[PDB]
């Protein structure tokens, strides 16, 4: 049953990739929930909505690239249920940015564990894939979200509705 | 707690839309699974893979349009778990097309029930939304999939690997 | 006699690069043999011929890039005889694709051993060179060849001459 | 006091980056000194001047990219004094090229030590950053400078003023 | 040892130019420190960062133009250590603008002393160089920084984080 | 076992073409070795390197054209080992040009013997092929290499490193 293409690809690596696929799809789902929270008539921050929808689509692309990797290496994709997000109501732009920062740090931690597994199994292709396509993207996302959190807090969010309004216009527009 | 925008929008309609959101996301997930099955080194039908990935992205757009509708009408989106597809291994191009036909008929049946509910609650905006954006799209998808199933069966699929190869090139390429 | 440029470059790494140069030139020669087999009047599969000639030229470029690396690092190139391929007659498009898959897996195995040596000698430049320019190229080549083998086998090669003819036209054309 | 962005970033790595910042700024300063030596009326080698000024600006960009990295990772930049170069008078084009080769090998050695520290602290983002942006750039610079030294020596520098003149015109122009 | 080009160029003028070179490089270093302070995840004012990086590069150009002058006149450049800035942490956009204003006034004072020395040594070329390339540039920089300080103070900086945010967007963007 | 295409093509001609294929591939390998000798940090003559790499690729094209001829005529290609060049170290640009001249005269001698065999076997197609595609190309290559040898010797190579430097720039650049 071994793939004709499979070479230097450990069963533990294959299992870890399947877990990372699920986590990227989960992240996509979280961002989708956030997006449509800011589209509510009683929230009405269109650029917050756009920002999180973009992040939702980016996470879906990250999941598809891992699925492609799994087939390239002769692993087998096993999909699992995509759990619903932890919240229906994300409270404020500041609260959503903070939850996004926490999500991205959790995804980064899972990728650092995958890199460590690849290095331990002497799988340099997999380690290089993670470094090239995932690790810098995560560091950038985490720095951006931290910048956003900082600005919203300095501007006086979440108490000042003016702060979220102006951030939506000037930073996210 | 009633939305300032909410008018002539029944709680039963709001609940039905939330169920339809989940079903569209489920369908997206099924098509994603199918796509990456045909990307396997031991299946290797690239145009089958492309066809199902396109259908996956289309279903995601259909889910997002229902989320937009729910906010337009002053309903509240409640997301649920996205269940994993029924199969990991889709067996053949003919078998996947047949499962896709069955999926699309199931989605169509849910939309016909939503239309009936909208008509029963005297919600013409919702009924028109379903007719305009969903019902013809479903009839077209079902006719296309039935055409594909017919052609694959006449060509001698799934037994003739030549049939699936040539269908992939000539119909899906 | 140490090069003025040489820094953190082990004699074992220099020797391994010289062996990899020979293996890339060998691979180029194998693909050249395959190419001109399919140009025979009694084989006459022009797109098989084109495919393998392209692969021959790509392998020559891979050998030249290793020669450039050896000089960049202050190593010394020592060329060896290029052994003749194992076959004069490659039997069928399916048989040549299978031999190509086996060749590429052998080259990949040698590169994975070179990466391991670079990591063991704490030569990150060399390890990065191998990851960046060789490891993903090999994974892609191996997945492509496995896809080709799969399609030819499903189509009914090598017994169906129609299969090889249509594969030549539709996949390789 | 931990940055909200900081993840898997050791205090020893942060300290090493601060040292590398200083060394890149130092290198920039050395090249600036060299540049304006060749602009002297009693030296008057304009293309030597241009070559070293370009290298000065490149080293400043390398320092700024490390400063950006330090902030991306949630480290804190601590700048130190930029020590003056070892020479005011660089004697000849050959002597400056030789000092440049020695400088670049010293910078490369510091980067190889930073890579080793990143690998020891299991910081793959940092290791990849160094490999991607620094290690190949250094190998190329060292090979170029060694080529220049070789050509100047073969041409008869530093004794032949004709050699430096013609090298300035033909190689550096 | 007198340069063949040297004419009407006092040793005191040559010494003063060497001091001004050091001060321009020092100023460049101060602005670089300021720039990367505003790039911190906990400060996150991108247009403040851009403004000070531009000023850093401008000061480096001013130092290089003095180095060119020193060679034009047959003086000899003697570089000194570039002292580290007085602060690692610049506290606020208002505090950095105020420190920048103080820096520019200090540089202007040194240039006015150089002009006075040139006039006292009857060096009209040097006096004209300073007037043409330095004195108006300094008056403009000082007026701009004073305008910025005024606006930030009127807007309610440094206490209002909204003030610095909006200044960053509207004045520096 | 006779090819359906084979007409007026002697077994001795087929054998001679197979020997000429090997000699063209050998020549390609010699030129490749020469190329990367001049790319060494301690040789560093880039236009010598380019010249010989071009000649390497031209010889490979000459071998492929003979392989095409062998199939056109219904002969069968039998590849042999490609022997390693006689030298690893080519000493100087003058020494490499002299070895190249000797190589080209050896290849020309083999082609003149092939033409004589074709004429003796009354194979005018083969004789015309050799005259049209090989004999003038060889006369031109031999005249060019003799011109290069003459110029390098008159300029004072190999003793004058200035000679090789200037030849590299002015003739080969
Ligand atoms: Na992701
Ligand atoms: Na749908
Ligand atoms: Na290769
Ligand atoms: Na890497
Ligand atoms: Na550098
Ligand atoms: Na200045
Ligand atoms: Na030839």
């Amino acid at each position: 049953s071994t793939s004709q293409v499979r070479q230097n690809y450990h069963q533990d690596s294959e299992a870890a990739i399947n877990r990372q696929i699920n986590l990227e799809l989960y992240a996509s789902y979280v961002y989708l929930s956030m997006s449509y929270y800011f589209d509510r008539d009683d929230v009405a921050l269109k650029n917050f909505a756009k920002y999180f929808l973009h992040q939702s689509h980016e996470e879906r692309e990250h999941a598809e690239k891992l699925m492609k990797l799994q087939n390239q290496r002769g692993g087998r994709i096993f999909l699992q249920d995509i759990q619903k997000p932890d919240c229906d109501d994300w409270e404020s732009g500041l609260n959503a940015m903070e939850c996004a920062l926490h999500l991205e740090k959790n995804v980064n931690q899972s990728l650092l564990e995958l890199h460590k597994l690849a290095t331990d199994k002497n799988d340099p292709h997999l380690c290089d894939f993670i470094e090239t396509h995932y690790l810098n993207e995560q560091v950038k996302a985490i720095k951006e979200l931290g910048d956003h959190v900082t600005n919203l807090r300095k501007m006086g969010a979440p108490e000042s509705g003016l702060a979220e309004y102006l951030f939506d216009k000037h930073t996210l527009g």
